[PDB]
């Protein structure tokens, strides 16, 4: 990874191990504001297998705020996962790796283009939630997972009807961890604001197997364990929106 | 064009109410590197008509944390008039005699105009100036030169000095909030760090600052502070409970 682009050996990279007892509570971290995420069924959205993950391109109008006057527009979402009987979340909590992780990537409003935001502090913000095993089938996630067989091949894509993107995220928008780090693939640009929800979302064991067993990557290898290793904080302090 | 960003919701200066400040233990001591200048090359001290400014050379590096790195561009002062305070920021309604600002540019940006309006592009360090019993010698190096730049738009060269000696010793205790520039264009996204500890000048020193320079026709350069702006739901953070 430092081979093909050396930003991946920068000092302030992601993902990181979250250690709640060492997190800094700041009352200034207000609840997350997400508007325009309840999408109608038309227009349909591009759901692509890109060889390294499954991604959903998002339209313009998904407005997000991390504070007052710190606004964002959602660009896309994608997922990280493991294999049969192996977790594949990127972030860990006290060394525990969760089954999977959703990332919703956004661009700061103050930037017109993604490539101006890269490497700039707060240019990009990601919302991250952990996916766990639960008793029920998750309806929001079945909308995406049921369509995965159709894009099993590296490079293929399909169209899915619009859905409530916020339905894919956890219950409590006032409880999260926050730090500044990087993208977790090349170019590994720094200045990315990561916000990681305290609460998880639940998927059936079948859904988690659908996600981990359906997609193929590059030759004929399985698209699995698509997570970067844990990176050192190097002096950074993870903050928390709750005592 | 009466400066459209000067009507933003999130402007500076503000009234700091310590009881409404949020303690955040993420806020570590500020670190400066390269503020101790050699005497040459000299720096340009300038009466720009609205303030006195010192332009700073390249290699003054400041950090607000790990990964939050800045380069110093300039400093300038805000002050009042005989018996009237002119700090920009207030604390629980109190206006201090004067204020120093050191304006910095993020090391993601090569030019000021790329940073303006961008979150965290510019960062200012701010400290209040009060009367103390002693002549402050770092300030004296600038204040003894104000007679040479009394005229609006004049300037003079001054030996490099310890720029960090114009600031308080205690870099641990401060307030921090997101706001704006206090002159047009008043662009938002500016990280303001305001020190708990103040800097001491002699009475004579403070009088020199307030009573020596002239502004735009033949009016004295005094009371060069903007009115305090509403927080408007922003929460000022504090590095200490
Ligand atoms: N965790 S992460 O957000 O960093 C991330 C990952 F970790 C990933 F593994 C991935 S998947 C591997 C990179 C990739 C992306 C798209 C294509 C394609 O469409 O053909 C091919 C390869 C990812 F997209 C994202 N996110 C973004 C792409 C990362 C490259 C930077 C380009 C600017 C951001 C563009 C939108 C967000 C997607
Ligand atoms: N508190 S503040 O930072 O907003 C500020 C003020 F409130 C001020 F009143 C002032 S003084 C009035 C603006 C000015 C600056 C320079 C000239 C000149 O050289 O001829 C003329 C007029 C100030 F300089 C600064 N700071 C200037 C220095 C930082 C470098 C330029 C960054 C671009 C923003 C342009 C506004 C001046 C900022
Ligand atoms: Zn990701
Ligand atoms: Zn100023």
């Amino acid at each position: 990874w430092p081979r093909v682009s050396p930003a991946c050996a920068g000092r302030f990279q992601s993902p990181v191990d979250i250690r709640p007892q060492l997190a800094a509570f700041s009352p200034a971290l207000r609840p997350l504001e997400l508007l325009g995420f309840q999408l109608p069924p038309l227009p349909e959205l591009r759901l692509r297998n890109n060889g390294h993950s499954v991604q959903l391109t998002l339209p313009p109008g998904l407005e997000m705020a991390l504070g007052p006057g710190r606004e964002y527009r959602a660009l896309q979402l994608h997922l990280h996962w493991g294999a049969a009987g192996r977790p594949g979340s990127e972030h860990t909590v006290e060394g525990h790796r969760f089954p999977a992780e959703i990332h919703v990537v956004h661009l700061s409003t103050a930037f017109a283009r993604v490539d101006e935001a890269l490497g700039r502090p707060g240019g990009l913000a990601v919302l991250a939630a952990f996916l766990e095993e639960g008793p029920e089938e998750n309806s929001a996630y079945e909308q995406l997972l049921s369509r995965l067989e159709e894009i099993a091949e590296e490079g293929s894509e399909t169209q899915v009807p619009g859905l409530d993107i916020s339905a894919l995220l956890p219950s409590d928008f006032s409880r999260y961890f926050q730090y500044e780090g990087s993208l977790t693939t090349p170019p590994c640009a720094q200045g990315v604001i990561w916000t990681v929800f305290n609460q998880t979302v639940m998927l059936s064991a079948k859904q988690l197997h659908t996600l981990s067993d359906t997609l193929w990557g590059p030759g004929d290898s399985r698209l699995q364990l698509n997570f970067r290793a844990t990176q050192p904080l190097n002096g950074r302090v993870i903050e928390a929106s709750f005592p």
